């Protein structure tokens, strides 16, 4: 038993609510929460800067200090960091970005991060601003992640399309 509230069941592992990942990570605390992160972990917007600002930029200075040491992640890659004020941990994935012209085969390859972690608080990789289509989102997230992973969508509208297009 866990301390998520209000999600439709999509299969024996995923789920997913109409809900802003802010709002829901600081009342949850999960364990995790995934950051729809760039290489350069830099958090300009979309979750990413959304995330930043609730911690009041932490992030970022943390990001900035991760990167200064270790180099840019890959496309497809991830690193664990802080959670700061909205969970224990921060586990910043980075989708590919169509518009920047980045394989969507990496998006099984970002997805297959979240197997490392039992539970997670997480955003659909590669949509919204990173230009991916939700829907094949969706589908590679319940097709490669094995772990429990709850899924917030900050949009009614496409959560409705999404829920009512899951085969
Ligand atoms: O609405 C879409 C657009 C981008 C792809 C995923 C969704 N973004 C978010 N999802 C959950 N919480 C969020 N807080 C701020 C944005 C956000």
């Amino acid at each position: 038993v866990n301390s998520f509230s209000g999600y439709l069941k999509l299969t024996d592992n995923v789920y997913i609510k109409n809900a802003d990942i802010v709002e829901e990570a600081k009342k949850v605390k999960p364990t995790v929460v995934v950051n729809a992160a760039n290489v350069y972990l830099k958090h300009g917007g979309g979750v990413a800067g959304a995330l930043n600002k609730a911690t009041n930029n932490a992030m970022q200075v943390e990001s900035d200090d991760y990167i200064a040491t270790n180099g840019p992640l890959k496309v497809g890659g991830s690193c664990v960091l802080s959670g700061h004020n909205l969970a224990k941990h921060c586990l910043h994935v980075v989708g590919p970005n169509v518009n920047k012209g980045e394989d969507i085969q990496l998006l099984k390859s970002a997805y297959e991060n979240f197997n490392q972690h039992e539970v997670l608080l997480a955003p659909l990789l590669s949509a919204g601003i990173f230009g991916a289509d939700p829907i094949h989102s969706l589908r590679v997230c319940v097709d490669t992640v094995r772990t429990n992973v709850y899924l917030a969508v900050f949009d009614k509208n496409l959560y409705d399309k999404l829920v009512s297009s899951f085969l």
